[PDB]
């Protein structure tokens, strides 16, 4: 087809994937921006009209980064000076603009360096956090009220997560939760006083004479943890004479016993909150149901409503206990639970009652609960064709659990085996969103008989661009190990001719619950080694991997660095026993858990691998954070699990590295996996005499995501691999 997918094509992004990011603002309408204007859409008719032009803000006087219109649609929130902190957090400066009156707001603007902002889910209220303090703002142009005063950088946090609860718990900077009404504001505060500090240099620009020190409250395995504290503030009751009386909802008795975390918050009604907690040993967690006492202004959580959730095989829930979905009336809910067979399914809960009732079952898992009406429960699963790296949207009949309809399976069977969805308020309508193995598809459906209204986006354009490239093909299959099935994928060179030996790259991640074999269509680096450098990119999901039941996802319990590494290798073993793989030219590269497994699989001394690259890898588990690690390893003490904290370090395999060509890489500014992890790696290698290649990336953090550094690293990983596989 003449040209190939070019390395600069991945880098400079010459083939762009169209999406369809819309925004419901009622049960039948959504926002979507065509070119640069904001159009609103009727979902049952497709008709649209312009809500705001592209040219409205041409004299704003600030680069606009992101907007946020309010529910009543009477005000838009504009984000500028966006400055990035960790994986999700940041400060930003904001402005509010009135679209009834046609002008910007000047009375009491949101303060600069604001950490989080959000609208109430109704009308136009405001809450936000500045210097670790929560402020509400009934009206956009009246004085905001001050909800907490404990705020204190790096120590006290109000309505925003400290660092572990950002990364490991909520995957979010925010610790704020509105009442569907808007009436109540629920929020957490964590105390990082006694949390130890991780320290490193940030070199900044050349002008900077002396390098800076970044210090971060970050608890490593075993260390003192942040505590937490939960409150709920009545917002239709504030006032500027008095200050605000948050009510504190105290954790359950079986948690107050030793360290624990808040792990879920899910409002249930205008007057009833649902929270979970999880002991610092994370095989045990408690759900609590709390209602507003109209007459006292208090909240109560009766033990009758308390619900336990245990694991004797490992930890609880995939990366944490599932979110509950409640019925309109709040007296009952649905939530994914590992069943008797260890497979994760939708169990049904009546608030007052013992047990729960399962309603799904089988050798396959439900992925998430997606929506709930009075007839049907909508959810995503991988049942179809025993295909665990696949996703379809399904419905259950509330009155007859037996009637289960697949909603996405047959829409586009050849293009589309991997969906996510987005429902409108009340679940009147929905967007199905398709990511492969063909190009993306965004289509609109109506939940009444599940009619097929409209095609939003179909990537038409991308399509015919790609026809003009020697794109690679993809292979989803399985191999049997004991007599268990483990799937894998391969990216295969154009005109794959299975009678030629093709050099082979093993791209791993392979941490608890991960899945690198699937049907998603990606354009990345793998796509370029393949179509341009005729190399096979193989990926594989072994023990410890996800979405195929707890025997497989819990095999690695307490034994990180064991079977997950083991399997990876036998898989390569099987891959080279194939006729199109050149057994003299097998490699492995991974990033994060990836680069640690890689490093492990590389000092294994198996003989299978010739070389690999390790980007930003863990190295010794005591060096990583408590929340994530301790979920899996327990505690690094002799009377617990120091035995295999010590058994599983990249470092202790220095002597097997002489059999391979190691290329290790890390960013100086990585707050996630600290340079340390790698530095200890190199010291060991130097200390037992092994030769190897290295690259620091100054100021780059965990993803090495700065355009030039991004470019620079793929450029470097690429020359290494070409030279490893005697490539021209
Ligand atoms: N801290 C975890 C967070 C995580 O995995 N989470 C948080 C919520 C559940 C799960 C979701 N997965 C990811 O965010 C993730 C991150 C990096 C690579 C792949 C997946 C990410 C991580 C894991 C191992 C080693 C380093 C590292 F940064
Ligand atoms: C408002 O209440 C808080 C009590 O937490 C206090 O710290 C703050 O200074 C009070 N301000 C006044 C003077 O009302
Ligand atoms: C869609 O069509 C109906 C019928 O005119 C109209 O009243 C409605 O306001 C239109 N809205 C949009 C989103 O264009
Ligand atoms: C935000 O900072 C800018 C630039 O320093 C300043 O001009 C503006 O007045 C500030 N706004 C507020 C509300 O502090
Ligand atoms: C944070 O906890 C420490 C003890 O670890 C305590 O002395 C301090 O007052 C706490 N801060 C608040 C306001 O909770």
């Amino acid at each position: 087809s003449r040209k190939t997918y070019t390395l600069t094509d991945y880098l400079k992004n010459t083939y762009r994937l169209k999406l369809y990011s819309l925004r419901w603002i009622s049960d039948h309408e959504y926002l979507y921006k065509q070119e640069n204007n904001i159009l609103v859409f009727n979902a049952e008719y497709g008709n649209s009209s312009v809500f705001l032009e592209n040219s409205t803000f041409d004299e704003f006087g600030h680069s606009i980064n992101d907007y946020s219109i309010s529910p009543d649609g009477q005000f838009i929130l504009l984000e500028y000076n966006y400055v990035k902190q960790w994986r999700h957090s940041y400060t930003a400066s904001y402005d509010i603009y009135d679209l009834n009156k046609r002008q910007l707001i000047t009375e009491e603007r949101i303060p600069n360096n604001t950490q989080w902002v959000t609208w109430s889910p109704v009308g136009h209220k405001l809450a936000y956090v500045w210097n670790n303090d929560i402020y509400v703002k009934i009206e956009p142009n009246l004085p905001s009220y001050r909800i907490t005063w404990t705020g204190k950088e790096d120590i006290i946090y109000n309505g925003i997560t400290d660092w572990v609860y950002e990364e490991e718990v909520f995957s979010a900077y925010s610790a704020l939760w509105w009442s569907p009404n808007g009436t109540f504001l629920a929020y957490a505060q964590f105390n990082d006083t006694e949390v130890p500090l991780i320290e490193y240099s940030f070199y900044s620009d050349e002008s900077l004479q002396y390098p800076k020190t970044v210090r971060v409250p970050y608890p490593k395995a075993g260390a003192v943890n942040p505590t937490v504290k939960f409150f709920v503030v009545n917002t239709d009751s504030l006032s500027s004479v008095t200050n605000a009386t948050s009510i504190q909802i105290t954790a359950p008795a079986s948690m107050l016993i030793g360290d624990h975390y808040l792990c879920d918050v899910t409002w249930a009604t205008q007057e009833r909150i649902s929270l979970q907690w999880l002991r610092r040993i994370q095989n045990y967690s408690v759900m609590d149901i709390c209602d507003y006492d109209e007459s006292s202004g208090r909240w109560n959580c009766l033990v009758a409503r308390q619900h336990i959730e245990m694991s004797t095989t490992g930890w609880v829930g995939r990366f944490r206990p599932s979110e509950p979905h409640f019925t309109l009336d709040g007296n009952s809910f649905y939530k994914i639970i590992s069943n008797e067979e260890g497979y994760r399914h939708i169990c049904y809960f009546q608030i007052d009652k013992k047990d729960c009732t399962f309603i799904t079952k089988g050798t396959w898992e439900v992925i998430g609960i997606e929506a709930l009406t009075s007839d049907y429960l909508y959810y995503i699963s991988n049942e179809y064709k025993g295909m665990p790296g696949g996703r379809n949207l399904y419905k259950i009949q509330l009155s007859d659990y037996t009637k289960v309809t697949c909603l996405s399976c047959e829409l586009n069977p050849e293009r589309c085996q991997y969906y996510s969805v987005s429902f409108s308020k009340e679940a009147k309508y929905y967007q199905l969103r398709c990511s492969g193995p063909g190009l993306p598809l965004y289509t609109l459906h109506s939940s009444v008989n599940d009619k097929g209204l409209r095609v939003l986006e179909d990537n038409s354009a991308l399509d015919k661009m790609l026809q003009n490239v020697q794109m690679p093909s993809k292979k989803l299959d399985f191999i049997i190990l004991n007599e268990t099935k483990f799937w894998y994928q391969m990216i295969l060179p154009p005109h794959f001719d299975k009678s030629k030996k093709y050099p082979l790259l093993l791209d791993v991640y392979a941490g608890p619950c991960s899945q690198k074999a699937d049907t998603v269509f990606r354009l990345n680096w793998a796509t370029y080694l393949a179509s341009t450098e005729n190399i096979i990119v193989a990926s594989f999901d072994g023990r410890g991997s996800g979405y195929q039941g707890d025997k497989i996802m819990h095999a690695i319990n307490r034994r990180l660095g064991t079977f997950e590494v083991e399997d990876q290798i036998e898989a390569a073993r099987q891959f080279s026993k194939m006729g199109f793989v050149d057994n003299k030219r097998i490699a492995i590269w991974g990033w994060s858990y990836g680069g640690y497994v890689t490093s492990m699989v590389l000092g294994s001394g198996s003989g299978v691998f010739k070389c690999g690259i390790a980007v930003a890898p863990v190295s010794r588990w005591e060096y990583y954070d408590s929340v994530y690690t301790e979920r899996y390893m327990g505690l690094p003490t002799p009377e617990d699990n120091l035995d295999h904290y010590r058994n599983s370090t990249v470092m202790s395999r220095a002597e097997n590295f002489k059999q391979v060509e190691y290329l290790l890489i890390h960013g100086t500014a990585d707050d996630n996996v600290h340079f340390q992890q790698s530095a200890q790696i190199s010291k060991a290698l130097v200390d037992v005499g092994v030769d190897f290649q290295a690259m620091w990336y100054t100021d780059e953090d965990h993803g090495i995501a700065s355009s030039t550094a991004h470019q620079h690293i793929y450029t470097h990983m690429s020359h290494f691999i070409k030279q490893c596989f005697s490539l021209p």
